């Protein structure tokens, strides 16, 4: 087999706006900043940068950014890169490819509902269309649907290109299905409150939220887990746990980028409809939340 | 207060393809034959009409369809307008006016998953955009979030063009808390098996799966109800409810089509991915069940 | 059938100094009565069944069935288990003890199957020779019976009339009466009464009743004589305090709003449940000032 | 604090019955069973043993017999002892220590739906009744409430006698939220699918169904967990997955009877209603899955 992978410690780049656009310089000083925190992939234009909002030349735009900004180094670029049109996804997934992305990370068709039948098709469409590293990303919260156990297996055996899916599922039995059918796969955590238990299952690495915060922390923990040094990864993941739930008192990435603001990391907390400022109470919670954490600086 | 509303028996359509694209004469005769039937308003592009995987080129189509098929008739076309990103759902808007459409269909932002006060600022922009009814949609198990009641009537009250929404939430309760403190305003059924319960609560329509296949049925059921003869409107409702409950047994549209091109009234069983035909099992029980109705042609 | 609908009260049990209050719950059933209640149910989930001793179960039920003799009120008593050989024997007490039927809880906790189901209210309704209403409440049970299961237990057991739905599923409610309009369904979420009871159900046990027993027995005669409008007029006007009732498990509102009310003495719950909390207390309290409650 | 503990391998005891009665010397043989193939400690009358439908004197027959079986060796009774009356939790729990129980099990009330500070005086109630120690067990599938983990974590800290929780929750989150806010407890997986990933995350035992059938697999996850040999642990979590879950193929202890029955370990395969046999097509399965498995006898 020996499919090309991306794993490790990764973080779902949140998309920072000023006077309604996205601010180029800020976006590239923020990958700089993952970077020099052992970070060990960034994913622009995730569910976490407010990929539903940004226009596809913006999605252009904060893909060749991630790119230019990791060359000279080790770090790859996985561009969100999905749609709930299999011809849309199709043309994202290209467009990110020729656009220097490393591989892609491609989400369950959201409010559509497909059957397992249809993702299966899906992701083979998507899988067929490009040579990179393709890993699927199961959040049936978000999208009204689940990829099944069996079709991600059957998926990761029949296409070359996909390689393994990010869980956000709150479901650690499927964790345990997924790996212990086909312990081939790269299991990825897409849940911060659970990196640890994902990781000390088998699982090869995170794409986080609460990296854009504190990506030192998340970086350690990671590498810890797959230095198979279970004590150290699990102190950190406890550590981190107030904060991986305060990052959700309200819909990602409201949370996260009311942080990064608080933290001086970015300049204006500001979303594009319909996401908006968090209610007073919650910015006060998350602010205080902050206090115990020691935040990484530029 | 006087709102313009669009009310009565409506039709979800249904978006028939042909070698991959729009049927586009086929697409005019469903539609003739929904306003033969009884019908009083049509829907072209919402989510039984495929909107997800059609371009914005198509949808324009569809509407214009619609509208011409519609002119020199009493039927209204309330057109799906409605995103996940509100910069784009009020273009949408906007140019259903432009296309002709006597109101819109907005559905609630899907997977990006915004609080109470990001819908309300939402709609809000979407409403300000058009001076043309606007009727809300609220389907909690396709986009991961629920418009609150609260929402809704702030919504309602603030906003001149909103006059209501269609609610798929399998949740009468809501139902009874949206008349009993605004009973002003206008509550679709967007659930065929409980259209009954919504009307006999003071519901004022139907946006209906099953009306594609059976218009005359459904628009007599809404009519009986409206007219205050409970009595006919739950014999039918009653009659309805296996086709109404065989319709959803794979996600919507999928059943429908199905049904239609069964009933020689579509010319391909095609769908865009990721949607796909139906199981051989799922199959096989649609077209027994349809065996107990009698089919209107053309 | 022989049948038990109409208007129904969950009775709430008083308890004082840690006894049931007998001289309380006679008064409240009274009180029921003369509000055009059309039977009482005694010991259900409302009457707090789980933490009462059988001693107490036989004394609420006797109470009940004295306090209604001579009247036209029925007396549904509760009486189910999830263990079947002790839901059998609370079936027969309950007839023993004058109850005109039974209200039977699906087994919780022990989750059985559809088939399991089918065989303890099977095993229930060979048992006795009175009516045994089905009670689903998959939220406290764990377990839901299906429309299938509820068909075939009305159409093969000649004293199982209906079920009271406690499920917040109107689709349900179609499903049921569409395939078998001849069961008594019954509706258990006094907040979605009026579309039950319009969509041709044919009563109610109520929680709100204990409060409100006028209103609650009005809405459910105009809905049962097809006046639609009036039915819908007071569901609506009951939306609020319906709501509030269950801010916290039932019965803990309906029982501080009793007390607040004056009608019960003491806001005493047999551990495991207990008083609310101040935010719902306070909520109770103020919801219940828009509505006219009667006194004794 | 030096709380007394039972933990480690632990067996959820299925009860046999012949003709309609506890069939005693098949469940000494049984937990003799259990002892010879390093299990730490039994759980008479749990859910898996069938509390709801025995009768008081079978549940202290039941103790009774666990309590001699074990004498002469390390195992402990962890005793089922719990009822959604408080009253009646109070005097299950004396009666438990009074027929030699070294602790008991003891359910969140099921039915009734408690408070959580009804749950905290119910707790506190039954920790004051004896000087044994006591787990709380929390399963809200089954009983329609949660013990919340502030609850959880007060009942540990307040009450001298109560040292942790059995989890049955499918909540990995949770397990992370409880160690880490309160990492003196004992977390004990009430869940065979995910052990691993409990112990894994520093839970000390597990109360297994699967055990009954192959205690010398669970015994062995369990120690190499606490070892943190998690290789060795996961390796085993992993192949035990397909038995695990078709165990649940329907309502436990129903799956987990028949294939006692099938092993030949148990006489007849006999329930007390509502309990009884399932369908045919999964007796078929159960057998099938159990194939694959090396199954010790007596
Ligand atoms: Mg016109």
């Amino acid at each position: 087999m020996d499919k090309n992978i991306i794993i490790g410690a990764m973080t779902a780049l949140i998309t920072p706006f000023k006077n309604g656009k996205v601010d180029e310089q800020s976006y590239a000083r923020l990958i700089k900043r993952q970077i020099e925190n052992g970070i060990d992939a960034v994913v622009p234009v995730g569910t976490t940068g407010e990929s539903a909002t940004l226009t596809h030349e913006e999605h252009r735009t904060c893909i060749e950014i991630a790119v230019e900004t990791c060359k000279g180094t080790k770090v790859k670029v996985l561009a969100g890169a999905g749609s709930n049109a299999t011809h849309e996804a199709v043309g994202l997934a290209k467009f990110a490819k020729e656009h220097g992305a490393d591989g892609i990370l491609s989400v369950a068709p959201y409010y559509n509902k497909p059957t397992q039948q249809g993702l299966y098709e899906h992701y083979k469409a998507i899988a067929q269309s490009v040579d990179i590293p393709v890993l699927l990303y199961n959040v049936p919260g978000r999208t009204g649907c689940e990829i099944s156990t069996d079709t991600i297996i059957k998926l990761f055996r029949d296409c070359e290109n996909i390689y393994g899916v990010k869980e956000a599922s709150g479901n650690i039995d499927k964790c345990v299905d997924l790996l212990a059918h086909e312990p081939r796969m790269m299991l990825i955590s897409g849940e911060d409150a659970i990196n640890y238990p994902i990781l000390s299952n088998g699982g090869k690495g995170v794409i986080s939220v609460t990296s854009n915060l504190l990506p030192d922390m998340i970086s350690a923990l990671t590498h810890f887990a797959l230095d198979e040094n279970y004590k150290e990864a699990k102190k950190i993941n406890d550590e981190l746990y107030n904060i991986n739930k305060i990052l959700f008192c309200e819909s990602n990435p409201i949370p996260i980028k009311t942080a990064m603001y608080l933290a001086g990391l970015i300049e204006s907390l500001e979303f594009r409809l319909p996401l908006c400022s968090p209610s007073k109470e919650n910015f006060a919670k998350i602010e205080e939340v902050m206090k115990k954490y020691k935040i990484k600086g530029f």
